[PDB]
RNA sequence: UACUAAC
RNA sequence: AUACUAAC
RNA sequence: AUACUAAC
RNA sequence: UACUAAC
């Protein structure tokens, strides 16, 4: 439990993309799989990782905090699955800033499984 | 003089929510007759999909109703060359919506800014 | 019947194998369009043979599928099929052209020559 | 007064095809010399795959033969502001390089021409 | 990137 | 338009 | 018919 | 991604 490290969300450069639901998906199930493809905790902290709002009654201590930065906190028992971490939380975000129009495939996974799960679906 | 003419036709089928009208357009018409000065052409938008629900016709010149193809570029010009340095710009227009992002697009994200500065609305 | 030519971005993406995208190995590739659409289609122009029919052998146009069928429904359907293609090729991020991938696997399997 | 840091790694595993290294330091190292005093920190690109080949080690700073991370940039400064303006300064360049297709890369091209000047082999043509 | 409308 | 960059 | 995702 | 060549 010795070893960590801060993946920087690009947020001031891309404003406009919702980089948090899209590491999260549906019921958190896209950051849950981000963990086991990694053999890492991950956990979306600072500035805008909560959205507003839902009780501060049962939520993670201290994720309540906003002036550092957007950032997925990698936590890993080993220096080598931290690299892992920020690997797959890299994919992530190049899957957000390199898809052209229609083509994360993630996003519409994501979006349509999230239908499926509210009985919303088409 | 004598004209002849070629059409562009946009993937419409493939990209269905991407507005492609207003991207060959531009703010006033400008994007469009300055792809008309790149090319010494004449472009026109036809096609089903080319004019709205619900425009007065009157509105509209010679064969903006023709609706036999879906949604094209028409190309006039008084030479091949001309014609298909038409075709290549629009396509070029195309293009770049097709492999954008959804943010990184420049001619787009410059339209909507010059749009918002002659509704006095520059916000930041 | 109906006729229609759809150029290739060659200008715009100067080193892009369209030709060779839209054939894949032994013509297989355009032939699945030829038949996903009903459309007779040729890669004519510059660049069309490498380094026919009648009239295959005439260049005098850029690169181009020329879409030739008895309908202005099949014309339109041959149009999108060619385009699917050639967005494809650019809109697909390299070694992930899925399109382009299985066409050199089946080409190598098909001149035995498949890799492990 | 106190200095910390940080580090930016590079998406090398996913983009192998790419000159991150040379894309950041430009020619003569002047495109990071800019980064740096844009965000007013010392940057150096250090960790695997950031010495070439045969490389005198005589000729590298202290902590230039530190392997023991891949790729990426290390940004020193006084306060955590000022790196987090060194980590974006950087991630704007990879971004770049990453999310331009052929040859719309127009900080590479600019590099390429301003070394090409640099080293009287120009050709504005 | 304020959602564009020319001929 | 791609001259492929090498700082500390 | 990309349904705009909320994990710990 | 073995780099495709049909009519």
């Amino acid at each position: 439990t010795k070893f960590q490290d801060k993946y920087y969300i690009p947020v001031d450069q891309y404003p406009d993309v919702n980089f948090v639901g899209l590491l999260l998906g549906p019921r958190g199930r896209t950051l849950r799989k981000l963990q086991e493809d990694s053999n890492c905790k991950i956990a979306i902290r600072g500035r805008g990782s909560v959205k507003e709002g839902k009780n501060a009654s049962d939520l993670p201590p201290g994720a309540m905090n906003f002036e550092d930065p957007l950032h997925c906190l990698i936590i890993a028992d080993s220096e080598d699955k931290i690299q892992k971490g920020i690997k797959v939380c890299q994919n992530i975000v190049i899957k957000a800033v390199t898809s052209p129009e229609g083509q994360n495939d993630l996003k519409r996974g994501q979006l349509r499984e999230l239908a499926e799960l509210n009985g919303t679906l088409r």
